[PDB]
């Protein structure tokens, strides 16, 4: 139905300090033939379930320096990979590929595993969808770690969450630009840019999903739905705004990668204000756009600030 293609098995043979177990779903309600991946690692059996969601245009292999700290505290972490990315199928069409799609496959997901007491660990796209799937069922959700994301809201509501498009031209003009532009895109090559202190290894596992360009549609699709809000996403988006702000009353924990030219300061400090009960941020210095790459710190000092309260 929804033409898609699957990465071959052995592109992940030599990955680097990704040695957890796949699991797969392809049975999904509105998801046909559409094998999804995702890691359930610690007990399965745990209270608490961290629900690790992934951004443009990494893999659940971003998580892999937070999930053994999240699974020795005893929790249970879902750290599924959308589809178009990671070890889950890629539909062909760029047009395949909307905000509800993505959405929609979180909210399958989660009722499928039928997940509770979720503690919600998000950044950049993981975190404009992600931020939107408590006010769908607020029962489930208990905690939040938030890292450098926000929502795709419209420009009057929130400039702050539309201004970064535009500017600096070196930040997410760049970073579009890199991503949808080349015919021939290099993932080793872009994070290295994005994430320089990667090595040469870990660098090379973002690559590993796609072979050729046939395999990235999804990867081109993100940045220009940054760029081009349909109206759904922007309804549902400014719809989490008010969840965030009234309904909920679950702990935050927060995560600023202060190097990022993105989603830094002047978009983390708004979206601060508009969680209700969002404390101190923990500002990474060193960090750019992906703050999982300091991961262990960001997973240690939450799980910390999780323990003086519960
Ligand atoms: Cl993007």
């Amino acid at each position: 139905m929804i033409n898609a293609i699957r990465t071959p098995d052995q592109r992940f043979s030599n990955l680097d300090q990704y040695p957890f177990s796949p699991n797969y779903l392809d049975d999904l309600p509105g998801y046909p033939g559409l094998r999804a991946h995702y890691l359930d690692e610690g007990n399965s059996d745990a209270e608490d379930v961290f629900l690790c969601l992934h951004g443009e245009p990494t893999w659940s292999y971003l998580y892999r320096k937070m999930i053994p700290v999240f699974a020795e505290s005893g929790a249970r972490v879902i750290a599924p990979d959308f589809f178009g990315f990671g070890k889950s199928d890629k539909p062909v069409d760029e047009e395949d590929y909307t905000f509800e799609f993505h959405r929609n496959f979180l909210l399958a997901l989660i009722e499928r595993l039928d997940l509770r007491n979720i503690t919600l660990v998000v950044q950049d796209w993981g975190g404009f969808l992600g931020l939107t799937l408590p006010m769908a069922d607020p029962s489930r959700f208990k905690r939040l770690i938030i890292m450098n994301a926000c929502l795709m809201t419209d420009p009057v509501t929130q400039p702050a969450f539309s201004a970064f498009v535009t500017q600096p031209a070196d930040g997410f003009t760049a970073w579009k630009y890199d991503l949808v532009t080349p015919s021939d895109l290099r993932l080793d090559q872009f994070m290295k840019r994005w994430a320089p202190t990667l090595t040469e290894a870990e660098a090379s596992a973002y690559a590993a999903p796609f072979p050729d360009t046939s395999y990235q549609a999804g990867v081109r699709k993100f940045p220009k739905m940054v760029a081009q809000r349909d109206q759904a996403c922007i309804d549902i988006s400014t719809e989490a705004i008010s969840f965030w702000q009234n309904d909920w009353n679950g702990q935050t924990f927060m995560a600023i990668g202060m190097k990022d030219k993105l989603l830094g300061p002047d978009v983390m400090y708004p979206m601060k204000a508009l969680i209700n009960g969002c404390p101190e941020p923990l500002e990474i210095a060193d960090a750019g756009h992906f703050v999982q790459e300091f991961g262990e710190q960001v997973a240690r000092e939450a799980l910390k600030h999780f323990a003086e309260t519960e």
